[PDB]
């Protein structure tokens, strides 16, 4: 009872050893269930001899170890707390959560941690029958403590454990006890482990995923490993099952292995323990390896996720069960072959995205009903895959991604990017144990699952010796999945794929050891024949993926490129409560944290309560299943999905003029994998009316699926047909000048320019004003993250957009009235005005607009801007103004209902589109612009309308006021309607967010530009 | 050679094609690299011996030849060709008789250089056992080195007698082996296969 | 106190465990002398900041690890002989030295040893100057210990070793003084690394 006690057991201080990560851990495998039962085991029942230890817990936390008291470990402690569990103790206020990039949370002195380290006591008492300890095997299963933990069972010192996102066991039958138990639990924030953990995600501890106790009889399976071979056709398949057992051999075990499609028994294999020959001692006496005979099997694969049960008894000669276990098989065969990585023999083409476990109540506690909701998400905007960036999952996850369908890339928990350098502990023969433990538990565990399909060895941790005797255990150990890994520039020999991070399609970034090639110059480059797939690529901060389009081109064309993975899925935000308790998301600093990386966590498709970004519907359209060519009255559409025929899609075609519907109708689809169908349109209207004719065609599934609703959209695409330009040509207003304004009258109507500046001042309908600031011109824009261009809040980067734009003054300008005149014509009065916009003598621009008020009461506004060429380009050309009026609509004839740019919007249609007012702005978390629509040729809000060719966007946000605040939820409504016209706009970027990334052909370089609006 | 040597385990791999030996393994490999890189006489590295063919043995044999590309890298276990092994490096392959056991044959020198697929050299890592009065037959192993190019030599088993010395009632020293300080169960004489006494008097093989 | 004592260091019983095979053990690395002085470094002289620790010890066999009185760590064994070292205990006549060939000589149930491990007890007086504890780094190098062993360094514990055929280093710089200083080493004949060590030869 001395060598139990806090001050023996913490004072060879095992979370500073790389040497140690775990003491009387059992060994890991596959999950198990140990049901008693055969048909509970293949109908998934819950066993009984399986027991969630989640719910209410005591919970003490502790400045440091040392600070924990003698008695905690016989008796809960007074100043305990009761919390429930899964959960982490920085989602309960007791200590902060830290976001950091790629600085360590702590000093970097390895394998050290500071004295300073949070320790969090967990205790539980709880009730053991006496069943359980008469006979058999009782473990304890922690499927996730962050970071470390020593482990009490009734006061006596049980182990300890070390990988956050692994599961942990130990036996507890010589420490239990009929009637009450008491397990006391010590986490630590720190240790030796959080050297390789150091993930750009938010920092936090606990007992944050299940804790469960497992009774297995003494004679037990202790794992089973199930493989499909197939022939050349997939006709034929072999179900190899290699089952071990833990226990005493005797001759009257037997193994049986049964296969069952749905409530059908497909194949059935028995036979005695004992392996074939295995080397000059013999063979595996307490193994045997079952091969079960399947012919024509449903494959698995995402498009069909096809699964079979397979139930595994360990039973007697005489036919008594003595354990069954269990899982989902899928038959599949994933194989690189000719520098192209295959499913069942045909190429994938990945639509991915990567996918932190994140919960912005929560934490990182993840729950059944935020998965699914995550997967129908996904698939229902055509991904096909998701990376677990950067650890295995939750053990739930992998099932789910069995059974609704996608491609997994299963990761282990390693990463090291704060090393200076990156491979300074992968290169360490020291590290390698550490580091072998967080790959072999993890192929260990996750290795049955059809889903998982690669594996990978981690995320940003240079290229080190042991990353290649990892990479050579996998493909030992297990030879069916691909094993790729990205560091040390993606192409190394710890890969089997090409897998780069945020290598653009055309441009190379040629950095010293570790070059990122334009990713169709990767492909050629000498000696290279592997397939290159993105680990991520598309960087979605915010108002992000710009240049989208521009991926998925070359992966449709290039036949090595087999698609990517999206950084990323969802914004890590966390919800933080105001003084009247209003919820508001948080990042980076918000809650003390220091040193942080500020907006950084929240690069996601999604808000933390996934609700969609705008970025989300070009992900959709650009990744969708079907492709169109229109050819005159024809379209072709062709299948990319490899597997399935469309059996659930419906082709709904249809013609508008300028918004006004002409005609439309219905094919069903009926194209094969990989096929096409001719769709041949009747005799199109042609209508006597000027305007151009628009084709939009949409794939519709009118049937439900497992993850999607009836009518559920898959894929559109539009198209121009005729167009008609209108040939139709359409009293007296009055100019009064005088010496500080040019005032023009027609009937109710009068415009007022100011002589000074020489901008229109105001507007009067009858006697009520509609500008409250004078409509003048805009070259720049509140900074996306893209512009900003940080990724650590350290550094940065003089060449990003928002550094150039403030140096060149652009933010700062000052216009310079060079001309204001006023004319009367025979039918309309024009004004004509120059200015030139300047900082410390520097002209940037000149705006020369002529202003032309007919009889009708139109203004019809004309611009034309010149630009510096040593300038950096603006972020745009036009115009701005805050109208008096707030409306409830805006309507209006452009491009998509939802918000696109000029680098992003190839998802949005032509057509008429009406929305509230509130849906003309995106609330991204760290505000910037945004709610622009671009092509727009009519735009009606209140009494005013404005037609030409113009971007717009419209909200109650000034751009100074989306500038200068941080967070979305401090901003406030100003007093009427701010609306932003632009002739041009500069794209977005987004290939990365930490250096420049708008293509040269988006960028406003032109020098001189002109753009025409009509006003009333 | 690493000091990693397994054979009393059934079967042969049971530590070594198991993760949790991986890391002491690793240590024995590793370590060993570390202290003995720069010597120009190392020419080979070595995973062990009599230990299966494992996972582990194809970790360390990648770890090898990722930190030091200068030496080729060698195992015996499984079978002495498997992919832990730059070197096919069998234990007492024959010149022209086949020993055709189950999963680990040992084909004769000659024939196991022509074997589809194979490309490497073979240099057998023990041959010609000198138990006793022994070495008949060594002719033919170095008539077939010198024929065959790719039959690049061996290494004799082995150098010195492995006996002790004890001391009868009038004080004579004699030469032990086996079981002759109590210790059982032994295996005898088996520890003596020198080409020279333990006191390195030569052998008439030598 | 309580912690560098026999009871709880063995109590953890590091040797029936394949994940540790050290503690405290310091990095590998190729043949080190610390010259001070160029030209003696290239003539390949004996170093003066290498000190051979080899002759006379103190040597007490027990037939179990349970079976070393705690007064080991502070003071000599009574009952001690003086042996040379290098050298096996059993060519000294400790207990025999045992010829097995492919048969391991425990019981075969990994990662476990039998109760009887034969202990051997070594220790050491010595002197180090007050210049080495100045400043600078000073480690103790075991060439090769067969087949486990827990270090002391005047009634301290350093730290534990398994591999039988490589070096291990200890750092000592906190645990030395001026003057008078004692070794303690207390070597395992069998541990789990006796597991990988089954070379057909005689087991000392
Ligand atoms: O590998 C990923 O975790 C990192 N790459 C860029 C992204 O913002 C993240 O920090
Ligand atoms: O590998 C060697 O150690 C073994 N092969 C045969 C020899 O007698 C010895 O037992
Ligand atoms: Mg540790
Ligand atoms: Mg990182
Ligand atoms: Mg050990
Ligand atoms: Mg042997
Ligand atoms: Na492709
Ligand atoms: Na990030
Ligand atoms: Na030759
Ligand atoms: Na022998």
């Amino acid at each position: 009872m001395i060598t139990d006690s806090l001050a023996v057991v913490l004072q060879r201080r095992d979370w500073e050893n790389p040497g140690v990560t775990q003491l009387n851990r059992l060994a890991a495998h596959p999950p198990f269930a140990s049901w008693r039962n055969s048909e509970e085991a293949r109908t998934d029942r819950p066993s009984q001899q399986l027991r969630s230890l989640n719910g209410e817990w005591r919970f003490a936390w502790f400045p440091a170890p040392e600070a924990v008291p003698e008695s905690w470990l016989e008796c809960d402690l007074p100043e305990a707390d009761t919390v429930v569990v899964p959960s982490n103790w920085q989602m309960h206020g007791y200590d902060a959560p830290i976001y950091t990039n790629v600085t360590y949370p702590i000093t970097v002195n390895p394998p050290f941690v500071p004295t300073e380290n949070p320790t969090g006591c967990y205790s539980l008492t709880f009730n053991v029958d006496e069943s359980w300890l008469q006979e058999g095997q009782t473990r304890i299963i922690f499927d996730g403590v962050n970071s470390a933990f020593h482990l009490w069972c009734n006061g006596r010192w049980v182990g300890y454990g070390q990988d956050s996102r692994l599961p942990s066991e130990f036996d507890l039958s010589a420490f239990l006890r009929a009637g009450e138990n008491r397990l006391a639990v010590m986490v630590l924030r720190w240790s030796d482990g959080s050297y390789l953990e150091d993930q750009d995600m938010w920092r936090m501890s606990g007992i944050f995923r299940d804790v469960s106790l497992l009774h297995k009889p003494t004679t037990q399976i202790s794992d089973f490993h199930v493989a499909t071979r197939f022939n050349d056709d997939f006709s034929r398949a072999v179900l190899e099952a290699e089952v071990q057992m833990c226990g005493e051999l005797r001759d009257y075990l037997r193994v049986t292995v049964s296969l069952w499609q749905g409530e059908t028994q497909v194949a059935s294999g028995t036979a005695p323990f004992g392996g074939e020959i295995i080397d000059e001692r013999g063979g595996y006496a307490d193994r045997v390896t079952l091969r079960l005979n399947v012919e024509n099997p449903k494959l698995w694969s995402a498009e069909i996720p096809n699964l079979y049960r397979a139930v595994v008894e360990l039973h007697t000669a005489d036919g008594t069960l003595i354990e069954a276990e269990a899982c989902d098989v899928g038959f599949r065969e994933v194989r690189i072959e000719n520098g192209l990585l295959l499913l069942n023999g045909k190429p994938l083409l990945i639509r991915g995205v990567n996918r932190h476990e994140h919960h912005p109540l929560h934490g990182q506690v993840m729950d059944e009903q935020t998965m699914v909701q995550d997967i129908l998400l996904m698939k229902q905007n055509n991904f096909n895959a998701v990376r677990c960036s950067h650890y295995p999952n939750h053990p739930l996850w992998y099932t789910l991604c069995d059974r609704y369908g996608l491609y997994v890339v299963d990761e282990a928990n390693i990463e090291t990017h704060g090393m200076v350098p990156m491979n300074r502990l992968t290169d360490d023969p020291r590290w390698l144990p550490a580091m072998s433990e967080r790959v072999t538990r993890m192929v260990q565990r996750d290795r049955n699952h059809p889903s998982v399909i690669i594996w990978s060895l981690g995320n940003e941790s240079g290229h080190g010796a042991n990353h290649d005797a990892l990479y050579r255990w996998i493909k030992s150990v297990d030879p069916s999945r691909p094993v790729q890994y990205e560091g040390g520039g993606a192409d190394t020999t710890a890969t089997d794929i090409i897998c780069p991070m945020y290598a653009r399609v055309d441009e190379d970034q040629p950095f010293p050891a570790v070059p990122k090639w334009s990713i169709k110059k990767w492909l050629s480059l000498p000696g290279e024949t592997r397939p290159l797939i993105l680990c991520e690529y598309a960087h979605a901060m915010g108002n992000s993926l710009g240049g989208f389009a521009k991926y998925w081109q070359a992966f449709r064309q290039y036949p090595r490129l087999q698609g990517g993975f999206v950084w990323d899925w969802v914004d890590q935000s966390l919800i933080k409560y105001d003084e009247n308790g209003n919820p508001w998301s948080a990042y980076g600093g918000d809650f003390g944290d220091t040193p942080n990386d500020r907006q950084f966590c929240m690069n996601g498709l999604v808000f933390a309560d996934r609700t969609p970004h705008p970025a989300l519907t070009e992900a959709k359209h650009q990744q969708q299943f079907f492709q169109f060519r229109l050819s005159g009255q024809t379209i072709e559409v062709t299948s990319e999905y490899l597997f399935r025929h469309s059996d659930n899609e419906l082709l709904h075609w249809m013609v508008a003029l300028d918004g006004k519907p002409l005609a439309s109708g219905e094919v069903p689809l009926d194209v094969a994998p990989q096929g096409k169908q001719l769709i041949e349109l009747p005799e199109l209207p042609q209508p006597e009316s000027a305007g151009q004719l628009w084709l939009t065609v949409r794939v519709v599934q009118p049937n439900a699926t497992a993850w999607s609703e009836a009518g559920h959209i898959s894929a559109w695409q539009q198209w121009r047909l005729a167009e008609n330009l209108s040939v139709t040509l359409p009293a007296i207003p009055h100019l009064t000048t005088s010496e500080m304004d040019f005032c023009i009258e027609l009937g109710n109507k009068r415009w007022q320019f100011n002589r000074q500046s020489g901008f229109l001042s105001q507007m009067w309908i009858g006697d009520k004003k509609q500008l409250l600031t004078p409509l003048r011109d805009q070259f720049t824009r509140a900074p996306l993250d893209n512009d900003i261009g940080v990724s650590e809040a350290t550094r940065i980067d003089p060449n990003a957009w928002v550094e150039r734009w403030k140096a060149a003054g652009h933010y700062q300008a000052e216009a310079a009235l060079l001309q204001c005149t006023a004319d009367t014509l025979a039918d309309a009065v024009l004004i004509t005005t120059a200015h030139a916009w300047q900082h410390q003598g520097k002209t940037l621009f000149i705006s020369r607009k002529t202003y032309r008020i007919d009889g009708s009461g139109q203004m019809a506004i004309t611009v034309d801007v010149e630009v510096a060429s040593d300038t950096p380009h603006p972020a745009r050309i036009g115009l701005n103004c805050q109208l008096a009026q707030v409306a409830e609509r805006v309507n209006w004839l452009g491009l998509g209902p939802q918000e696109n740019y000029p680098d992003r919007l190839t998802a949005a249609c032509f057509d008429r589109w009406d929305l509230p007012l509130s849906d003309m702005y995106t609330p991204y978390v760290f505000p910037s612009e945004n709610g622009l629509r671009c092509g727009t040729r009519e735009l009606n809000y209140g009494p005013h309308q404005w037609r030409g060719d113009f971007q717009f966007n419209i909200s109650r946000y000034s751009q100074q006021q989306l500038m200068e605040t941080s967070h979305r939820h401090l901003l406030h409504a100003e007093e009427g309607t701010w609306l932003n016209i632009d002739g041009f706009h500069m794209g977005i970027g987004g290939d990365d967010s930490w250096s420049p990334s708008v293509s040269a052909e988006l960028q406003l370089s032109a020098g001189r530009y002109h753009y025409q609006l009509v006003w009333c």
